[PDB]
């Protein structure tokens, strides 16, 4: 599924994510902006032979179950497929981990590089929230 900026806006706070660990709903829509342009589907082979999956860009290193990453961790105790649903509620959840784990948002380097510290609350702006 690829959500528009606002539904993906709603869906988000819906599942518990705006404000979580401290960041803002606006934090969480550019992330995926830049991360999966808003789509489900989205995967990313890394170099290192793990993929990232859905619209969160969730890693199967540390994270989830894709059968094809030696030596990793699936600690979201899901198959990486979840992350590609058209409801997010797989990825919400699996993020709410991720962003616990100790770096806060710095865990996906794209909204290090693209979202922290700018004006992230005009992601949301003009939702109906
Ligand atoms: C200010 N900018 C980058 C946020 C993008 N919005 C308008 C969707
Ligand atoms: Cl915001
Ligand atoms: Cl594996
Ligand atoms: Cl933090
Ligand atoms: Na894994």
């Amino acid at each position: 599924k690829v959500f528009g900026r606002c539904e993906l806006a709603a869906a988000m706070k819906r599942h518990g994510l705006d404000n979580y660990r401290g960041y803002s709903l606006g934090n969480w829509v550019c992330a995926a902006k830049f991360e999966s342009n808003f789509n489900t589907q989205a995967t990313n082979r890394n170099t290192d032979g793990s993929t990232d999956y859905g619209i969160l860009q969730i890693n199967s290193r540390w994270w989830c179950n894709d059968g094809r990453t030696p030596g990793s961790r699936n600690l979201c105790n899901i198959p990486c497929s979840a992350l590609l649903s058209s409801d997010i509620t797989a990825s919400v959840n699996c993020a709410k981990k991720i962003v616990s784990d100790g770096n806060g948002m710095n865990a996906w380097v794209a909204w290090r590089n693209r979202c922290k510290g700018t004006d992230v609350q005009a992601w949301i702006r003009g939702c109906r929230l």
